[PDB]
C-alpha cells in the first residue's frame, strides 16, 4: 500500500531472495513485470552497470533482439531503494533440470546448445563477455506469449567489454585477476587467475552441457575447509580429466569441442559456425526433428 516504481508499474510479491527480486503490474497495459531492486547504500553495487550492459545489447522496451530480456525502466523505489523493471520470463534450465530427474535427452541438449551457442556469439557480437555460465541463468519464456521453445540469457552485473575504449583494441592478457562466476562451470583458465575471453565462456557453456548429459559432474561434491580452498580443489581436479573420459558415454562431438575451447587463444576468435556445425550434423544423423519438443514440454 502501494510500493510504486515510476506512476505506472506496482510492485507486487517478493519473488527473489540479497537483491530481492518482485513481480509488478504494468497499470497501463496490464503486462506482468519483473523488478530487481537494490539498497541505495549498498557497498559495490552492479545494478545501474547491469542495465547499462542491456542499453548495448539493446533491448530498449520494444525492440529486444530474440532471446534478450525487454527492458522497460530504470528507476526508484521509496525509500532507499535502485530498481530495475524488465520482462518477466518462465523457468531455468535448472528448474526444468530438476522437473526431468537431473537428466537431459541428447536430443534436447543439442537443442540446448543451438541456442545457446547462438545466445552467446550474439553477446560477443555488441563486444561483451559473459561471465557468469550456470543453468540458473538460462530461462524458458512464459507459456502465455507464446515463446515457450526460447531459451533466454540473464544476470549481466557480471559481465565486461572486452573490447577498449580507448586504443580500440582487444583487452590486454593480465593475470592474478580474482575469481568471479560459479566455480562448478567456470572455465580452467578462470581457476588460474587469468583474464577471461570469448574462450572461457564457450568452455563453461561446455562444461554445463556435461552436467546436462552425465547427472553431475567428477568435481561435485568435493567439500573442504576455506573458499579459497573449495576453488582449488575444484580447479585441480578439471586438469586432471581427460575429454575423452568425461564424455564417457557419449558422442565425441562433445570431446571436440571441449578441446577446441580449451585450446583456443585468449585474443583468438571462435569459429560458432563449425561448433554449431558438429551438433547439428550429430542432430540429423540421429534423425531428430525440431517442432519444440523438449523433454519438458508438458511437464510443469
Amino acid at each position: 500500500a502501494v510500493l510504486m516504481v515510476g506512476p505506472n508499474f506496482r510492485v507486487g510479491k517478493k519473488i527473489g531472495c540479497f537483491g530481492e527480486l518482485r513481480l509488478g503490474k504494468n497499470l497501463y497495459n496490464n503486462e506482468h513485470v519483473a523488478i530487481k531492486m537494490e539498497p541505495m547504500k549498498s557497498k559495490a553495487p552492479q545494478l545501474h552497470l547491469e542495465y547499462r550492459f542491456y542499453k548495448l545489447l539493446g533491448s530498449h522496451a520494444d525492440n529486444a533482439p530474440d532471446g534478450i530480456p525487454r527492458i522497460y525502466h530504470l528507476g526508484t523505489c521509496g525509500g532507499r531503494y535502485n530498481a530495475m523493471v524488465l520482462e518477466l520470463l518462465g523457468l531455468s534450465l535448472e528448474d526444468l533440470f530438476n522437473i526431468c530427474a537431473r537428466k537431459f535427452s541428447l536430443k534436447t541438449v543439442l537443442m540446448i546448445a543451438k541456442q545457446l551457442l547462438h545466445r552467446i556469439e550474439y553477446v560477443h557480437s555488441r563486444h561483451l563477455i559473459y561471465r557468469d555460465v550456470k543453468p540458473e541463468n538460462f530461462l524458458i519464456g512464459r507459456t502465455s506469449t507464446k515463446r515457450e521453445k526460447i531459451i533466454h540469457i540473464i544476470d549481466f552485473g557480471l559481465a565486461k567489454e572486452y573490447i577498449d575504449l580507448d586504443t580500440n583494441r582487444h583487452i590486454p592478457y593480465r593475470e592474478h585477476k580474482s575469481l568471479t562466476g560459479t566455480a562448478r562451470y567456470m572455465s580452467i583458465n578462470t581457476h588460474m587467475g587469468r583474464e577471461q575471453s570469448r574462450r572461457d565462456d564457450l568452455e563453461a557453456l561446455g562444461h554445463m552441457f556435461m552436467y546436462f548429459l552425465r547427472g553431475s559432474l567428477p568435481w561435485q561434491g568435493l567439500k573442504a575447509d576455506t573458499l579459497k580452498e573449495r576453488y582449488q580443489k575444484i580447479g585441480d581436479t578439471k586438469r586432471a580429466t581427460p575429454i575423452e573420459v568425461l564424455c564417457d558415454g557419449h558422442p565425441e562431438e562433445f570431446a571436440t569441442y571441449l578441446r577446441y575451447v580449451r585450446r583456443l587463444d585468449f585474443f583468438e576468435t571462435p569459429d560458432y559456425d563449425f561448433l554449431r556445425r558438429l551438433f547439428q550434423d550429430l542432430f540429423d544423423r540421429k534423425g531428430y526433428t525440431d517442432e519444440g519438443e523438449f523433454d519438458w514440454t508438458g511437464k510443469t
